[PDB]
């Protein structure tokens, strides 16, 4: 399935070179800008444990996740993960747990060290 995909096929972009976010884009967005650094970002995204079950999504609350980008407000793979983005665009991502949430875990579903799949969809990005 897609979290299968992702681990044996996507791309590495983290800058250590690592294998610690992988990445396939799944719709191209628009144009060639991403986001900079401290821009108010708007996404959508889904979330899986390794075991398959959904952690997270915010498709099922209504409104998306609003963060601002590179400030550490997220797990670092989504820092990484979204900077690479265009607008609109929709990618997989596969976080190692050095990434995400380590050996800490996020309760009340993320385990320790776990590996974690999201689906984002890039919606937009404001500077201020
Ligand atoms: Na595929
Ligand atoms: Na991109």
């Amino acid at each position: 399935g897609a979290p299968a995909t992702v681990t044996e096929q996507g791309e590495d972009i983290t800058s250590k070179k690592d294998r610690g976010v992988l990445k396939i884009v799944k719709r191209v967005g628009n144009g060639e800008e991403t986001p900079m650094i401290g821009d108010k970002v708007y996404v959508h995204y889904k979330g899986k444990l390794s075991n398959g079950k959904k952690f997270d999504s915010s498709h099922d609350r209504n409104e998306p996740f609003v963060f601002s980008l590179g400030k550490g407000q997220v797990i670092k793979a989504w820092d990484i993960g979204v900077a690479t983005m265009k607008k609109g665009e929709i990618c997989h991502l596969l976080c190692k747990p050095e990434y995400a949430y380590g050996s800490a875990g996020s309760l009340p579903k993320i385990p320790s060290n776990a590996t974690l799949f999201f689906e984002i969809e890039l919606l937009d990005f404001k500077g201020e």
